[PDB]
């Protein structure tokens, strides 16, 4: 259940229960099979249903069918999706915020009018390309070259860790159009890559430890002709978009660990009351009660932090420090919460028949899949040295 | 510098700024001397000045001279007072909540009219008596007998850990009238004693690790004559006012750890830029940046948690489990933040010349004061065994 | 890559390097295959090769083909095998210790001569059957009962969480022979069960999150006619045999967490010296150096702890508190070190191509295997309450 | 009571028993006056008593007045020290390890007969001086210049945080003779200072937060006069001289927090078995049992590590990395163990009538003093990156 402590007003609490019911009747009985087979056969249908329900494009303005609400609604929807299935949560985050937000913020009129109608309804899949095989944290050191020949850009390089790679029809890929600039950041430029262009291909899916079901593969570029009209933002100014969007991406993806540990508690609490030992329920022992108290306090603290930070950005007060800090704290707490939940189940929590094993593997992604904790602490640290 | 992310009204921000301005001029410079001498000669004058500001009865009705504000503003004032001096913060918390807030919720009209105006204007100091030398956590096992004869109650016994003891003019003392009743909880009765009654003798102050300046002494009752009109709550059913006061005292007291963390951050963050090591400022090292990130994230998470829980209580969504959780989390995080703040200073954090040593000793009280930390875990755990 | 701080003798150092060169060509290159297939195809061949080396009966007397060494050599061999493959290490320990030690400490002159030769030689595999589906930590509440049908014992019930179930040829099973005794412990009795006896069978191998490749199943007893000569210990004396072996299995299995915490460091340190970020190797950053230092200090502390506690048990002074404390501390520290070790690889540590995920999944077992992290603290606390 | 599990021989156990029976009724019964007044009335008498037993020369041979034992006996006797009274615990380490052994290991025959026969016999007090206000972490960036005018060096500058300052008769002061050399390590040179030299003076003693009783003040050098024969080591080659005693310091001072943990355990275990709450002793609750288990496991883990490293050091194998790791882990564990011990006492652990707060304030020294944890982590990182 949930409490009104989060300060959720009208049209926000009803959406929570609606998403809960939808994911419990559709997504909840399928998370196990998704994690087992490492694939999601019902991906297109699920995306169509999400587009019809109006959760896709939640942050997009009301011009092409978006909802036009704040980030808090997106945060709670991401939290509920991660609570239902952690693997689908990363894909939803990459689709709704990693791609759509860059299109609605820096995309021009003709640009967003072409892709968003086919992206909000759930037809196209929105992927993002930043990291590279030789640049995980140092995103500004990318080697993807983009030479200019008239009104066409020829990209020749490779990407890695691309969420929803082979399924994405439109991909926001950052390319370094100028490798001779004095600042390394001034050379990168964002381009809208579309499926079906000559010279574009994708590799096989990666076999990850967790998040099994979210497709991820290597991107290959070989003489790919990118039109000049597909540029995002301005030329040689791609850093002012990537750096400004990565904060919102870390902010929205912070709801992931929230829903993960929420599901952890929702699975742990009834088990501690049903399972009995030493003549009584195991949930009455002081150690189990202390663990429950710690997990509940950590979950509530992280949820309130994320919600209060999301409410600030809805009013126009965005900071790079807080967006990284909230997701760092949420992931670092959700890891320990999942460990304690696996511990509370005992031997039964060690087999893959229970979803407790998936919660730990999924919680580890938010520490390395959305920037490492070291980079987050560095971003927070540099925020104080600038005063 | 506090951020607007906390989600406060403009009047609340103005009140916070006014408190910061008032305490910086009158309490912040002499904060170290109060800890060094364990005495506050200007206690009654500072209490009168606070009464002129209306912060003493900030949760009391306006008809008694109070401000009539909610618990959120009370937590704000607590955090602001604890930001300058932790001992004065604890004293204000024991005065405004344990005595003033208790009478407005369970006292009669005459009992309120007699005591509240002087308590709000700073004329009388309030105190609460729950702990005993033989019963610190198990308050139900108190042995203070309160046998009655006619229209007077004959109290006989001693109580320990009484905050603001020697300086309090009106005290709320919980006593046990019927010790032979089968229900151990249904035998307590709250009495409102005052200075001047024959038999009410206070002991000397107690020298403690922190919170120096708060007068704590042992109360001694030897055949005292308490009139039948100074009864708080109902006769032989004082357990309900005792737990109602206990559930709300942990919420307003959470500002103490918040204020201490704010103080240690406002002392550390500037200090890391006016200190040189290896030819550079110590604030530029990645380990110090990680320490700053951890401290800032913990402070922000605890503050948002406490604020969202306090705002929920203003609309009738009160819960003892949430209050115990927030106070436990705030104390546990403030202890670690105070431990880490000393390491940032290096050697300048292990001497009384810097306030970094005082904030650590004061933060330890919140883990053992107003209920033990393990008792909080037990209370939180027992809240799930009834669902 | 180890250091001489352990204080082991020259003979014990030879066994350390002997297994080092053997496991790195026989067990290490196939660890990923065993993990992904969850089936040790060369299980019996590897067991026979280990029996040729004498590491199976390393704690057995030299009369039955053993080695005659102490518990420290067994602990170091277990640590090395767990470093090579944590899944195979658990099976090796649960066979060697939990069979040979239980047989030599409580078996008569005939039972030792009958089973120990082929058990040490590797032809017979051993296992311990104490846990139940309804009793993991509360082993005294077992439901398996035995009834005397003349000079025979008809065992009825089921056993769960047995390592090497379908592979063990000789199994030690505890069965309650009396239920009318006032103490519940006075009814438990130990029996020797061979493979292929009428009424003995295995249901199916279960799948676990970690320790993949170690065969675990459910034991089913359907009117099993165990002879009276197969009783281990004495009549109605199984708990004294069980608790004696329970204290020794915790010390021997402590090398598992030690092995995993050594392997994560042996795989992490050479990785930070290769990958470069921001123009330099990631190993030169302070945030990585601090984590490496913490992991190394934790590993060394746990290793010295286990090695010093092991030496005390060979002299003739063993305690149940230390045996639980060492395994609890080792499991917790190994889990916390693997958590950082996966993060040190960045995105590469989240895929199955690297054994970091396997090391993490195998580390969680020792917190919920061979006892429970909660019950160990209870056993430790009950030691002080008895003094 | 300590057990033989630590790995001590018969002579070492007898030495531990002698220290336990000698420190009582002489030291410990007066650690509360030393803590309250920050003054040792019979410091010189206690030092003379220690000199009669030979603990001051535990590492020095019998030729000069010591006992001729190894560093294991030193780290053992420094655990009994600071156990009865943590205040005087730092003075013994600064006298024996920092001054006596520094002259024994890196001294000539002439200097090995003028000061050491006085220091080992307790007639003189020794101390080391390397830190300064501008260099507390960057020891190679000193500012104290040393100009040569023949056969006498004139020291000019200032130093801070010198242990045993106002009472040491022999002080080893490090000064830079060549402030123009490019390598900072090539300009440092060690010197021997004796009380009563012209230009040398001691400032006011510092009122530290904890460890009150171990004198510490500021050294002022104004046109000093030290003969050339008092140079320790070689001129312009004090790099290896400085960073050789700093390693044995970390190795030997690691027993400091071990004694603090032993003291808080010897004070916590009996108190939990005499204090009753809710009709039962507080030591029987599962939370207090878990706290005792964690404290005991941490103490046993930190104790075996330091002892094994000392055993390895007594044979030729020395490493600064392990010497820093053992003391940093010991301090980090002792802080939490003191926090838990104060938590187990509740209200009584806060007043100054109990040594709970004293042991907490004493434990914080080893984390910031004698080398911060960041310096040790950086040293371990540099040692790992060199290979
Ligand atoms: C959730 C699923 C999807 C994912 O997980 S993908 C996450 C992307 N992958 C990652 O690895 C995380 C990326 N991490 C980072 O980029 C780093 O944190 C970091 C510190 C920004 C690296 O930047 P640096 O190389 O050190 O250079 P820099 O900080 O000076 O930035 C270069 C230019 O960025 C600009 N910038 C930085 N923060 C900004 C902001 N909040 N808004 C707008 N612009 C911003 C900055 O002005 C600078 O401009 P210029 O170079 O001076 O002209
Ligand atoms: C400067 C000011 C700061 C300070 O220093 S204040 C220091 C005083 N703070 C303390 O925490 C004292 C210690 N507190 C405690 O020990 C806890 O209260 C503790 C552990 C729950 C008491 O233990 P128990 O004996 O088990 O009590 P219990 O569970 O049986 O009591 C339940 C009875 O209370 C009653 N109750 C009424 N309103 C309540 C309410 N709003 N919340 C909780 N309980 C409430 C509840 O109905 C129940 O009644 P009944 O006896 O079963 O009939
Ligand atoms: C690959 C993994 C390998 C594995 O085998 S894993 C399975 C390990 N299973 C576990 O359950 C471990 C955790 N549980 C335990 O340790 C015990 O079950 C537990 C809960 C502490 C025992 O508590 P209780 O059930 O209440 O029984 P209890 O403590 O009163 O003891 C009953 C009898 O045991 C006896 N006992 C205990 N330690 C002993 C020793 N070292 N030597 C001889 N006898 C010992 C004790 O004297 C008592 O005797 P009695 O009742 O007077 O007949
Ligand atoms: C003898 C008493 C010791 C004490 O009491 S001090 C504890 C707290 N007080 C302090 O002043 C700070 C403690 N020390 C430090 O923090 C470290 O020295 C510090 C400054 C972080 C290390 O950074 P750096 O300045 O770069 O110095 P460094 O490590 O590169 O060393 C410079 C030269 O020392 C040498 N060195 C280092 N460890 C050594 C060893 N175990 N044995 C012999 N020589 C050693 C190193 O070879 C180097 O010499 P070279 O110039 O390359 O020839
Ligand atoms: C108005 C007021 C003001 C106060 N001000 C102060 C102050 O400023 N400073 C101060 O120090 N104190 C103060 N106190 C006292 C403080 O409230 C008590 O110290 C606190 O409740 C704990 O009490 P105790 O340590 O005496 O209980 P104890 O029972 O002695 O607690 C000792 C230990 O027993 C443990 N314990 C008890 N029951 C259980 C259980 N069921 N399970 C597990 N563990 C258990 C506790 O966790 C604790 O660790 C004040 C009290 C009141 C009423
Ligand atoms: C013989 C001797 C006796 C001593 N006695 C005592 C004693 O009695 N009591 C005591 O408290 N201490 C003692 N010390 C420790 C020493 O005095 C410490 O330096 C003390 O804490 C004084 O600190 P400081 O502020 O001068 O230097 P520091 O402790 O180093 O403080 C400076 C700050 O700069 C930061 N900094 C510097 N470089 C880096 C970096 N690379 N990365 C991150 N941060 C960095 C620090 O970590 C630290 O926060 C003793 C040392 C010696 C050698
Ligand atoms: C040879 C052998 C091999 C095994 N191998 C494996 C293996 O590979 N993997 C595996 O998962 N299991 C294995 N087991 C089973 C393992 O022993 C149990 O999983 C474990 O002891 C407890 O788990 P449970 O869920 O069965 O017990 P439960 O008692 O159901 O544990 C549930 C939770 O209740 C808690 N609890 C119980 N009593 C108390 C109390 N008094 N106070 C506080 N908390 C309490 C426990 O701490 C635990 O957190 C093996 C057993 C044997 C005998
Ligand atoms: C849309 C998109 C989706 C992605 N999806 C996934 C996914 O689903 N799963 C996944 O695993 N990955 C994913 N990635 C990749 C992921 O974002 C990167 O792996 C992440 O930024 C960390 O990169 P790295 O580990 O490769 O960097 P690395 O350099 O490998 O990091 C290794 C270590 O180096 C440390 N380090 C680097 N710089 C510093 C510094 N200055 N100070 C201290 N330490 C440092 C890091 O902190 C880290 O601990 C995705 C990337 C994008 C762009």
């Amino acid at each position: 259940v949930d409490d009104a402590i989060n300060g959720l007003s009208e049209e926000q609490r009803q959406l929570r229960q609606t998403m809960a019911k939808f994911l419990q009747e559709h997504l909840a009985p399928k998370a196990q099979e998704i994690d087992r087979s490492n694939e999601f056969k019902n991906l297109r249908e699920f995306w169509k249903q999400l587009g019809n329900l109006g959760v896709l494009g939640i942050t997009a303005p009301v011009q092409y069918g978006g909802s036009g609400l704040g980030y808090l609604e997106h945060v709670l929807v991401m939290e509920e999706i991660s609570r239902a299935s952690g693997a689908v949560g990363l894909s939803y985050g990459a689709h709704s915020n990693l791609c759509i937000n860059q299109l609605v913020r820096n995309g021009n009129e003709a640009q967003k009018e072409k892709y968003l109608p086919k992206l909000i309804s759930g037809e196209y899949i929105g992927a993002l390309a930043m990291s590279e095989p030789n640049a995980g944290s140092d995103v500004v050191s990318m080697k993807l070259k983009a030479e200019k020949k008239g009104n066409h850009y020829i990209l020749n390089g490779n990407k890695f860790w691309i969420t929803n790679g082979p399924d994405a029809d439109v991909l926001i890929v950052y390319a370094k159009t100028d490798l001779a600039a004095v600042p390394a950041s001034r050379g990168i430029t964002a381009f809208i890559v579309e499926k079906g262009m000559p010279g574009f291909s994708t590799s096989k899916k990666l076999d990850k430890l967790g998040m099994r079901g979210s497709n991820t593969c290597e991107l290959i570029f070989e003489d790919c002709k990118i039109p000049a009209a597909n540029i995002l933002g301005h030329e040689n100014k791609g850093v002012y978009v990537l750096m400004s969007g990565l904060d919102l991406a870390r902010l929205v993806l912070a709801g992931g660990p929230l829903g993960l540990m929420q599901a952890v508690l929702d699975h742990t609490i009834p088990y501690l009351h049903v399972r009995e030992a030493f003549g009584q329920k195991i949930g009455h022992f002081q150690l189990m009660q202390g663990k429950m108290a710690d997990m509940y306090t950590r979950l509530m603290a992280c949820r309130q932090y994320v919600y209060n930070v999301a409410k600030a950005c809805d009013e126009g007060h965005c900071t790079a420090k807080d967006c990284a800090g909230v997701i760092l704290y949420s992931a670092e707490c959700a890891t320990q919460v999942a460990l304690d939940g696996i511990q509370c189940f005992g031997g039964n929590g060690y087999i893959n028949d229970f979803p407790m094993g998936r919660f730990l593997r999924d919680a580890k992604l938010y520490e390395i899949g959305a920037g490492t904790s070291e980079v987050r602490r560095l971003v927070i640290g540099r925020a104080f040295n600038a005063d």
